[PDB]
C-alpha cells in the first residue's frame, strides 16, 4: 500500500532500503551484508556485462583491507555508485544483448 | 525482477540511472544535475521528513566546495546515499509525516 508524495527519487531510494530487508526473503537483517560478500553478491544480481574498470580497482583495495567488516547501507550506497560508475548500461539493460 | 535475469538490487540501479533521464524532461540528459541543484532537488523530491543531520554536514561542504560545477552519477550516488544516512526513514516510511 501507499498514501504518501513520494516522487521517482524518494521511490528508487525507498526501493533500495526496503530491499535490503527483501534481499532473498531475510528476517532478522542487520543493516546491510558483509564487504566481500556484497562485491559477490553485486557481480550475480548484475548479470548485464562486467566490464569493470577504473574504480573496479578502487573497490577491489577497499574490500581487500578489511573485507571481514560489516557493510552498511550508506556505504553501500557509494559502492553501487562506484558500480554504476564501472558498468555503465549501454542504454537498455534489459535488451541483455540483442 | 526483470526479464533479463537481473535481481532487485540491479533494478534499482537501472532504475537511478534512467531516473537521471526520467528527471524532468531533456532532450538527453549528460551525468546528472550542478551539486547545488541536485541538493535543492533531492530535498523537494524527498518532502518526507527532512531530519537531516550526521551527513548534512559532510554534503554541505562537498557541495559548498564548488557547488556550481556539474554532478556525475558517480558523486549524486554518494550523495543520495548520504542523504538516506540522514533521512532514516527505515520503518514510518509511506507513514510519511502526516
Amino acid at each position: 500500500m501507499a498514501a504518501e508524495p513520494l516522487t521517482e527519487l524518494e521511490e528508487s531510494i525507498e526501493t533500495v532500503v526496503t530491499t535490503f530487508f527483501t534481499f532473498a526473503r531475510q528476517e532478522g537483517r542487520k543493516d546491510s551484508l558483509s564487504v566481500n560478500e556484497f562485491k559477490e553478491l553485486v557481480t550475480q544480481q548484475l548479470p548485464h556485462l562486467l566490464k569493470d574498470v577504473g574504480s573496479l580497482d578502487e573497490k577491489m583495495k577497499s574490500l581487500d583491507v578489511n573485507q571481514d567488516s560489516e557493510l552498511k547501507f550508506n556505504e553501500y550506497w557509494r559502492l553501487i555508485g562506484e558500480l554504476a560508475k564501472e558498468i555503465r548500461k549501454k542504454k537498455d539493460l534489459k535488451i541483455r544483448k540483442k
